[PDB]
DNA sequence: GCGAAAGACACAGATTTCTCCTTCGCATATAGGGATGCGAAGGAGAAATCTGTGTCTTTCGCAACCCTAAACC
């Protein structure tokens, strides 16, 4: 059970929680930031009410989802210095990069990994998870959700 | 992931112009008559150019953000 814990912690009633559930994807603000040089960048950040519940959510799933030890980003007691200590004594180096990394994660691929780990979750928790950690750009009938960046749970 | 407003890509078909194709009318170098050769217009039927419509590509200043310093995504 997961929806019960979130309801109890924030002392939400039935009607209020349901109202927030189906309007959560649109509570985002889109803005531009200057670039070092010439140009601009696009950011989208949620409201205060949705942020402090997203942070609470990630606390429950932190001790249940394994993460490989070769990833040195958004990890406790890890930084750039530990990243550069691996290649500090080698001659030839090759570097690569992805393409639009953060908007290629969708609930279709997210739930597939959850099923493979052996954890079984109820359908209500699936609905709660799908409508809370994801963003819906465009019109209300787009029916497309992207993880986005700038949210406390994406990294 | 993608607003509005203009281009690119692929497939038809239409049309004016040019070029190939009869039909006969001179012609002229051999004393009139006959023959080989070429010029003149209608009437085709072919071909380059243009124009039409329908399917996607790019990417916004997009109700709804914080105000302490440095680096990365």
């Amino acid at each position: 059970q997961l929806t019960s814990k979130i309801i109890s912690k924030f002392n939400y009633n039935r009607l209020a929680f349901q109202l927030l559930l189906n309007e959560a994807p649109k509570k985002y603000k889109v803005y531009y930031i200057p670039k070092r040089g010439a140009g601009f960048r696009v950011i989208a950040q949620p409201t205060k009410e949705l942020k402090n519940v997203q942070r609470f959510i990630v606390s429950l799933l932190q001790p249940k989802l394994p993460v490989h030890h070769k990833a040195m980003a958004y990890e406790y007691k890890k930084s750039i210095k530990d990243n550069a200590l691996l290649h500090k004594d080698n001659n030839y180096i090759l570097k690569m990069d992805f393409q639009n990394f953060f908007n290629k994660i969708k609930p279709d691929i997210f739930f597939s990994k959850l099923e493979n780990t052996g954890l079984k979750l109820d359908s209500f928790d699936e609905n709660t998870l799908r409508n809370l950690l994801f963003w819906r750009p465009g019109k209300k009938r787009s029916t497309t959700l992207i993880l986005s960046v700038g949210a406390p749970s994406s990294p």
